[PDB]
């Protein structure tokens, strides 16, 4: 049962969904984040629960649902990481592990080329603002993958090249930008 | 950060000290096991504390000192591992860590033999000494006379009963937190 991946945007919110099977009475249940804990739960049918945070920084931009999923907003980088709900039963106490990612939304993808004759060589590069390591890039044709990196250099001659475009496409778990170009017009 | 290394011994108990305030005051103090919690508590300074256990695999095993220390008894292999404790204050949440090892005590040392079959009356003897399961971290050292003779298993000696004493070598076996010792002599060893 390994850590569910969520992805969170930079500046805005998440949930981290807590769920069952259960079948047992839940006594508390606590948010832990890395080697911390976040928060202490003490669940009640009747009542509110008894929230206790434990982790005075992170805690500003926490609230829980009304089932304790954890949600927190305005996302900062320092937000990363793995989060873990430990539901402590009666005789046992089993986690849920989720995988915490923060990325910037991709912004200005861009296409530049670095150039006759009869046949036409382009050396195309696709870049981005707010990438991260995680980006990634393909260039395509006619829904056929010329390259998966940001460097593409291909030969076009009008006259039995059969697309007439190049298309770039940059996307992460949360983006998803493309640009293409014209060879008619990026030979002369 | 350190963390502090702890050895407890299979089978008996071992506690865990806290430190504070030195300052601050804490609303509550979490102790931590590896990837989980283990208790939550909640502190009157003016009465008595609330203790919710979080994990109960530490079944009447676990417990809490007056100063809020975590000790464990009766301690399995599976206890070994690391524990922390977050002590809330208003501002932040420190960690004490600690990385307890557990060690199990030495039992049933044994020197074995490897002499020649027959001894010449100049002695010489290749003896060598045991624990029931050796352990990377085991240390081996014999002793005559007063004297150190060595710092590992193998003991090599000669003895003839015209000029050398009546003596006993003595091995000794010893770990972090326990040791044993046995000894042969030389007289009986050389015949
Ligand atoms: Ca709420």
């Amino acid at each position: 049962l390994t850590p569910l991946m969520v992805n969170g945007i930079l500046g805005e919110s998440v949930t981290l969904p807590l769920e069952f099977p259960a079948g047992e009475k839940v006594n508390f249940i606590t948010w832990l984040f890395n080697e911390t804990s976040l928060a202490f739960i003490v669940p009640h049918e009747t009542k509110s629960p008894e929230i206790h945070v434990t982790n005075p920084k992170q805690g500003k931009r926490l609230n829980f649902t009304q089932s304790y999923s954890l949600q927190l907003s305005n996302l900062k980088m320092e937000d990363t990481g793995s989060y873990r709900a430990q539901i402590s039963t009666k005789t046992s106490a089993k986690l849920s592990s989720y995988t915490l990612r923060i990325l910037r939304q991709l912004r200005n993808i861009q296409v530049t080329n670095h150039s006759q004759n009869m046949t036409c060589e382009l050396h195309l590069t696709c870049s981005v603002e707010d990438a991260d390591d995680n980006v990634s890039f393909r260039w395509e044709a006619l829904g056929n993958t010329l390259s998966s990196q940001p460097n593409l250099t291909v030969s076009w001659d009008p006259r039995i090249s059969s697309e007439q475009d190049y298309t770039c496409i940059a996307e992460n778990a949360v983006s998803n930008l493309s640009f293409s170009v014209s060879a008619q017009k990026l030979c002369e």
